[PDB]
Parts: structure tokens; C-alpha cells; sequence
């Protein structure tokens, strides 16, 4: 039957093209998937590398946090000691000033004694001289 | 031949649908690939941004590690100096205490001298008085 | 028409296979897309986790940078104070050395006074003895 054959020929030509369309899209799709896969692989390496770098920094930061706290405590000790030394130097200055006063007072006394010893000696000698001359 | 035509019609209708199936899957697949591509693009920007942020932190951490070590050495110098000042203040206190002792000893001596000078003067004057009165 | 039927049968068998090819590729592609999607999902969680970890470290680093600067200023204050205490201890030593000199000078004077007082007393007593014996 000619009419049936005719219809069938058109259908087959349609199907040929539709299969072709599908096959072509599936080939393009195959390429897009391989590209995305490639990109994901590079991402995987980058993400793993960022993990490693984070761990590295974290460890360094840990050491620094410890070092800061340690330094802070040591500075505080230093500051307390310096404050103690300031007090002790102040007290030493006070005592030094006192000694300066003490020494000056003493210097005045011993100078007065030196003076008086010599004055008294001359008065005694002069008085012995008169009595000696009077006896003779 | 009618029997051949009949078989052929069924085959064509089968093929039509199978092509259609393929085309439909390939269209869905095309959409999934575009979505994954979109996601990968956003991932790319995020990963690049994390790289930059890591570099930034790394540089800051570098400066802090240096600052910790520097501060640690400077504290150590401070502590050694403070320990030296403690010794020197201790020695000064020792010498101050000695001077306090020295001054007191001296204060006692010069006071005894002052006393004796005056006592000896009175004894001399009283003795001159007797001899003077005896001569007359 | 037999020749038309014959050609048509070959075409249908070709189309059957081409549709099949397409369908098979589209099924493989469907699987590759699901796998890439799965990988992207894991990447998403990793990238989000790296964001969080970066923020965490950044905050710690911030605190350390502050702690370094603070410690640096406090050390500097300590160092200036220690330098001041060194000067003050030096001056105290100078004054102490002066006092040592002052005390020794004074010790020599008061010892000479003690000596002279006693010498002068003996000379006076001996001279009174002669005059007394002469009067009688
Ligand atoms: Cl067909
Ligand atoms: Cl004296
Ligand atoms: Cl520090
Ligand atoms: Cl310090
Ligand atoms: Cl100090
Ligand atoms: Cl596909
Ligand atoms: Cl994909
Ligand atoms: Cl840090």
C-alpha cells in the first residue's frame, strides 16, 4: 500500500534527525561534564591546600597567644619589682639626707672642740706664766 | 507487502518515542551541567578569596611572631637589669647601715670630748684660784 | 512497492540503534552530573568550614596584635624607669662615697681632739704640781 509507505518514509526521516539531535546534545553534554569534573579536581587540590595552610597558621597563632600571655606576666613582675626598687631608692635618699645632716652637726661640734681646746690651753699657759713669774 | 509495512509502522512509532526519550534526558542533563558550572564558578571565587585572606593573616601572624620574640628579649634585658639594681640597692643599704654606726660612734666621742674639755677647764680654773689666793 | 519497503526497513534499523546510542550516552551523562553534584556539595561544606576557621583565626590574631603592641609599650615604660633607677643608684653611690670621706675626716679630728685634751691635762697637772710644791 503506497499511501502507507509514503507516510512511513517521512516518519523515518523525522526519526533520523531526532536521534541525531539527541546524539549531538549528549556529545556536547559529555564534554561539559568532563570540564566540570576537571574544575572540581583543581578545586579539590585548592581546598585541601587551604586546610593545610589553616592548620599551619593555627599552630603559629597558638604559639603567639601563649607568648603574649607569658610576656604579659613577665612584664607585670618586672613592673612590680621596679616599683619596689623605686621605694627602696627613695628610702635610701631619705637616710642619705639624714646622714648629711648628722655629719654636718658633728663637723660643727668637733670644730668647736678643737677651737676650745686651743683657747683653753692658751689661757692656762698665760696663767701659769704669771704665777711662775710671781713665785720667782 | 502488507505484513512488512505493518511491522515497519510499529518500528517507527517505537523509534519516535526512543529518540524523544533521549532528547528529553539530554535537555535535563544540559540543565544539570549549567547548574553545576554555576556552582563551580561561585566556588572559584570563594576559594580565591580564602587564598587572599590566608595570605593576609599569614603576614599579620609573621609580624606578631617577630613582636613576641622581640618583646621576650627586651623583657629578659629588663629583668637582668632589675636584678642588678636589686644588688646595688642592697649594697647601698649595707653601706648606709655602716655609716649610721660610724656617725653614732663619732657623736659619742665628740660629746665625751666636749664634756672633758669643760670638766678640765673647771678643774684648772679652781686650781689657779687656790694658788692665786695663796700667792697674795 | 517492494524496493521502497526494503529501503525503509534498513532505515528503521539504523534509527533504532542511533536512538539507543543517544539514550545510553544520556544515561551515562546523567550519572556523571550526579557525581559532580555530589562533589560540589562536599566542596560547599569544606569552603564554608574554611570561612568559619578563617574568621576564628582572624579574631585570635587581632587579639595577639593588640597584645604585642600593649606589651611593647609596657616594656618601654619599664626600660625608661629602670634607666632612671640606674641614675638614682649612681648618685646615691656618689653621695655614699662622699659621706665615707666626710666621716673619716671627722674621725681623725675627734681622735686628735681626744689626744690633745689628755696631753694638755697632763701638762697642766704637772705644772700645778711644781707650783704647789714651790708654794709649800
Ligand atoms: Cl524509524
Ligand atoms: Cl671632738
Ligand atoms: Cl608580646
Ligand atoms: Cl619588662
Ligand atoms: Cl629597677
Ligand atoms: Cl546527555
Ligand atoms: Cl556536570
Ligand atoms: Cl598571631
Amino acid at each position: 500500500n503506497t499511501d502507507r509507505i509514503a507516510t512511513a518514509e517521512l516518519g523515518i526521516a523525522e526519526n533520523k534527525k531526532d536521534a541525531q539531535i539527541a546524539k549531538a546534545q549528549a556529545n556536547e553534554n559529555k564534554d561539559g561534564i568532563a570540564k566540570n569534573q576537571a574544575d572540581i579536581q583543581l578545586h579539590d587540590k585548592k581546598i585541601t591546600n587551604l586546610g593545610i595552610l589553616h592548620s599551619m597558621v593555627a599552630r603559629a597563632v597558638g604559639n603567639n597567644t601563649q607568648g603574649v600571655a607569658t610576656n604579659k606576666a613577665d612584664i607585670a613582675k618586672n613592673q612590680a619589682d621596679i616599683a619596689n626598687n623605686i621605694k627602696n631608692i627613695y628610702e635610701l635618699a631619705q637616710q642619705q639626707d639624714q646622714h648629711s645632716s648628722d655629719i654636718k652637726t658633728l663637723a660643727k661640734v668637733s670644730a668647736a672642740n678643737t677651737d676650745r681646746i686651743a683657747k683653753n690651753k692658751a689661757e692656762a699657759d698665760a696663767s701659769f706664766e704669771t704665777l711662775t713669774k710671781n713665785q720667782k
